[PDB]
DNA sequence: TACGCAAACGTTTGCGT
DNA sequence: TACGCAAACGTTTGCGT
């Protein structure tokens, strides 16, 4: 159809191209005519044709775990924002932690020839790790690892451990010694790593966490609900709880209130993520803020660089979690004695 | 590079193609050899090339308003799910209710030659309505209108009005007569239309809503926060409130609790949307459920049909909101007298 | 029987003059 | 000076035989 514009304007398609892309000087008169035709014919230059010659789709693929969850959604929206402002197209794909599902999206992606790949798979087993390598040719970066699990990628690291540690400390310095915890899946960084940072602070204080007091969550509110219950549903209960994710926390707040417990009057609660509306939780959730925006932007940028600047060597960039004091924590029994 | 496989297998690329796409019979021996080469060479057939000949990207574009908001996120995730199971690729784009931003994504989209277009722009002013028509050639459907604003599209309609009406009725039959309302933007369907359905029920009951009792929201929790405040922050206050969206409601729950008010003991609250975790609100939010999944799937399907079955004529499909009784509403003063 | 030739899809771009 | 020719990018597919 570019052919059709060239004719209507009586110029070569080469010309047409040049004016459309300002790739070389053209007579105004000529330039005009082209736009003229361009408009009447109602022209929309074909990207795929172009992509075919230039060799780049100017589109990036996001191999995500899921997009509904608050945590994720925010990250994603960050990424999309950046793509748009730098003219890239976002192809979103959720594998739900499913090998097949990943092998598929991964394949489709390579095929649609995405210029780069953003990865957020939560769990990374060897098998997944392998498929990924089969694509070391597509520039890509993973945004959810603790350390650098691999050499053929870029990685932005959250310091989830330093965060877990912050949370514990807070509780400690608040007067708490009987603390419980609902961690996220141990196969994730935000799971394992947050718990570890937490357990360090505990040990550093000679606080021991009774196993009856640590209940696995899955980041989903319901899991928070059940955990909380299980904890305060026992003879001896902690006076403070550290919840691996704000959304699970939201679920833990529900149960307490449902058992007639008072937060924080009866139970102090500290979360992790600092989701967009954790502030409007009841009560306003005190939590650890993960820089989701900076995490998105920072990944998109490494990707660009590798893309444009054709970087070959891996790179990792750390980001930093920080404490947000809201209203779900109260002084503990030992505040005064310190 | 298909050329490179044909050579390694000593067959024509035509052959190579045929085996890759099972488009015609091939000797096993031959078939094998092709796969053989296909693998060693580590082949990934180029989609863009293919798309270029066949004339279809097998990818759909989602021109959304925003993807962070719960309501939206869920819808989106629904759409994505369907795309994947029918082999389509999802290109996600947020215009944030910005004409330019829309004209851009719209353009990029046409250019990347998306097979179809899914639209969720919230507000549709004439200008936006016009740009859209410039693309009546791309098969597309809008998922957020009340009625059929246009002839060149398909439309799934939510019956938000029948929903608004349901909510009012509930409150009424619960014993309430002094009700307030925090509606969503009047320029949206889920805004205006929900309010209307509500106001009908009121009129049908000779209940009059004092203007001091209706405060505009923007679907964002903060707006809920402020509204609630403004309402219960006055001499004479309603005994029940109808909130246009669960997330705003979440914001209204926060304020009440912050003013030391009890929900529902002091104020009964009814929301709208039935977001994934409205159940884990405190208290568990009684609300109107919008079938988000069915809304996504139902749109993707109309789109497919128009796509594959090459349908030319518009079509609209209604979906139905329904009441979910949770724990934020209590009997009102007039329950017994009815 | 089972396969191959060559044109075409819509662009960009190296040389020209 | 300001522009045009033709090849190429990686596929599918109508005819062949
Ligand atoms: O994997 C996750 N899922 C949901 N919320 C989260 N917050 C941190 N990590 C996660
Ligand atoms: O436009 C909207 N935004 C957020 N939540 C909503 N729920 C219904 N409509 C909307």
């Amino acid at each position: 159809t570019i052919k059709d514009v060239a004719k209507r304007a009586n110029v070569s398609t080469t010309t047409v191209s040049h004016v459309i892309n300002k790739t070389r000087f053209v007579a105004e008169e000529t330039r005009n005519a082209v736009w003229a035709a361009i408009k009447e014919l109602h022209y929309s230059p074909s990207a795929v044709a172009r992509s075919l010659k230039v060799n780049h789709t100017k589109s990036i693929g996001l191999l995500a775990t899921s997009s509904e969850a608050a945590y994720f959604a925010e990250i994603i929206e960050a990424v999309e924002k950046n793509c748009f402002q730098k003219g890239y197209t976002l192809i979103l794909g959720n594998a739900w932690n499913n090998l097949e599902k990943q092998r598929a999206y991964l394949s489709m992606m390579a095929q649609k020839r995405v210029d780069g790949l953003l990865v957020m798979c939560s769990e990374y087993p060897e098998p997944l790790l392998a498929m990924l390598e089969e694509y070391r040719h597509i520039p890509m970066v993973v945004m959810d690892w603790g350390e650098a699990k691999a050499d053929f990628t870029d990685a932005v690291i959250d310091n989830a451990f330093e965060g877990g540690y912050m949370a514990g400390r807070y509780l400690i310095e608040r007067g708490h010694r009987e603390i419980g915890v609902i961690p996220g899946p141990l196969e994730q960084n935000t799971g394992a790593g947050r718990l570890a940072g937490f357990m360090k602070a505990m040990e550093e204080a000679m606080i021991k966490v009774p196993e009856s007091w640590i209940v696995q969550g899955d980041f989903e509110p319901e899991s928070g609900y059940r955990a909380m219950q299980q904890i305060l549903s026992q003879p001896h209960r902690p006076t403070a709880v550290f919840c691996g994710g704000d959304i699970m926390a939201m679920g833990a707040l529900c149960a307490a209130d449902e058992m007639g417990l008072r937060v924080p009057q009866d139970v102090s609660l500290i979360g992790y993520d600092n989701v967009r509306n954790a502030r409007y939780f009841t009560p306003a959730l005190t939590t650890i803020h993960q820089p989701k925006d900076s995490l998105g932007e920072t990944a998109f940028n490494m990707l660009l660089d590798r893309i444009v600047n054709k970087r070959e060597e891996p790179q990792s960039i750390e980001v930093h979690p920080r404490l947000i004091e809201r209203r779900s924590v109260a002084d503990g029994p030992f505040r005064d004695y310190r």
